[PDB]
């Protein structure tokens, strides 16, 4: 409904969330749109004033990524780009995406898989820099990771 | 359910068309044009004088959204964060019959999460407290 | 149903509940018998043993009072009287008042704005004395605050 | 459920008409007139020899209520604090099956809060432990 | 449906669990077949490498053998044996027997009364050894309990 | 649903036969006769480099159980933990699309508690993951 879908390049496999939304990689759940992304069912991330960021938190179920992000937590590898797009119901009652997440040179600092879709999976994301993008109204707004 | 107004000293009016079809889709609700919707809200004062806690508010990602993460990773100064709350009337009629405001309030944290929320956490300099239909009102500095 | 109702005067402010149960102050949620009192949707209180009393805890919505209590809690003003009348469904099926609670000389130590009746208000008070009494059964007690 | 009853060294029969109407409104019951109705229990023993734990009995806003909060401000030694415990028989009928028994039990907490609820912590010297359909018992002194 | 059902004997007392599960004992709660047993309603366990062994907790209702264990527990009696029998529905459809957990000179460390079957006994031994088996499949295994 | 295969260096398949009729009664369903079926998964991975943590299984109480309480006491070494997960498949049918393989894996706690269940954690020195339809794979020696 207002899920959001993920894309990720990395320095060394390049894009990491090619064909990893389609029926192969997750078979029932599939629909048609974002075969080169994958299918974020989670988010969260905070940025405070004690700036200080803290890391972005998102969850997906088990699919063809899944084994790759693995690689790339436990081989230090820098993520050239994650870039999160928001999706939303529209006025006119046709899904839209209406908000845009970008990392750039993130790193995943950690992984958690667990069962509760009922596969899950939450990856952790440190970056150099994040920008915040709305598409429909044109407001946008970016900074660089500290601490 | 509450709307809230932000004017800040570098942008001006940060949720000026924030509660449109443009920044919300479906959810949009005419009226309220140049307020963003809050729909949670935290603000504590607790007792020798007093000291005040920050107001947090949560709203669903919207056009305002990114001028706020920019209002808090600048460090601009709110002119004006205003909530007026309203209520179903007597009589069976939304009216507004509540407002706090805060005076130079700051952004000192924001939470993204997810359906798509984001609270808010200003400290600030002056909060006022007025109570719109029995006209009784209150204010105090930060502290 | 089985709601308390409370008044409050503050040597300062005189009737700080007055006309607060009212269609003015609370709107929709306006019920005749109780326009010069604050209904409380909330309470919590505890006397120890290591006697210690601990502040006296109540929760109602916005309302005509709120940005009164504030006053009150921001100014330090005494309370010379904060009284809390509780109500019940009787035996007969009608609503009455059996208990009552109050506060002499109380003070206005803390209080939280917060939305969940979705405008809530918690407020405490401590006092220099208590006394609780059964309205219809005509038990009574009462007690100066220790520590 | 669970009725209760306490007498006390100054008050005498505490629970005295603790559960009529007059004492409990619409929830009176009639057969326990002299009992308040306990319908929430917490008690512990642990172990080298076995200490003991305060017994925690919640019950409702009612007459003894204000009698037991001087109970507590007093200090007063209550003679006697019995809980009876009732559940259906097998043949279909209330039977009163169970009952644990304070002596010199003291008060050194109670908790009101909003229906209308009151939680009561006693210490004591001795408590017993009885079943009274299958005739076992047993008691200890409190340590 | 998919309850234990538990048998104490006491160096001191005998069988501490006998007439235990029975009309008078339970009341309405009782069915035949289990009638020297008490049934248990809870049950939590484990044993960790830093082997150490942790008490083993079950729950029942109050009962005949309720005022017995409190007498074990304060007396500091040790258990010849308490024996934890677990029941299934089976693949024909019948309850069976299919798991046994077993204490050997197990000592009762402490038991918690509380009303939430409404009235509730959690309690909680130690034991020098316990034995698991499998009763349909024919699998065991024992030990000794560590620190 | 998922299914988990142990064989350990004493007792060989551990949990042969512990997902049929005499293992797991009514509960029993065909095609995973030398697997138990795992219905509850914990595991994770965090950042300098990688360090581990123990994978967290939970299963029923089964004929593999007390094979498995052994093999935490006994401090076996496991060949091979293999967790086969399942789906719905795009086409309506269950298929096996993932897994995630431990190489002498240790059994370091296990919590069996009631409907009828018990956790059981291993820490490894190698851990694979495979999605089986997408053929994509990795792997990492613990740390």
């Amino acid at each position: 409904a207002t899920p959001a879908y993920m894309s990720i390049t990395g320095t060394k496999q390049g894009l990491i969330t090619a064909g990893a939304f389609t029926e192969d990689s997750v078979g029932n759940t599939y629909q048609e749109g974002h075969e080169d992304q994958v299918m974020v069912q989670g988010f969260n991330h905070e940025v405070i004033i004690p700036r200080v960021h803290k890391p972005v938190v998102i969850t997906k179920v088990f699919d063809k990524a899944s084994p790759l992000l693995l690689a790339a937590l436990t081989s230090g590898e820098r993520l050239t780009k994650v870039e999160i797009q928001w999706y939303r119901t529209s006025a006119a009652g046709t899904q839209e995406h209406y908000y845009t997440t970008v990392l750039e040179d993130a790193i995943i600092v950690d992984i958690k898989d667990y069962m509760h879709f009922t596969h899950l999976e939450d990856v952790h994301f440190t970056y150099r820099k994040i920008t915040w993008t709305h598409e429909v109204s044109g407001t946008s707004g970016s900074d660089d990771w500290r601490s």
